[PDB]
């Protein structure tokens, strides 16, 4: 989950990472 946020672009995207 938290892999994946990174290669959607992380804090870039927009989206807060999966915890």
């Amino acid at each position: 989950a938290y892999a994946q946020w990174l290669a959607d672009x992380g804090p870039a995207s927009x989206v807060p990472p999966p915890s």
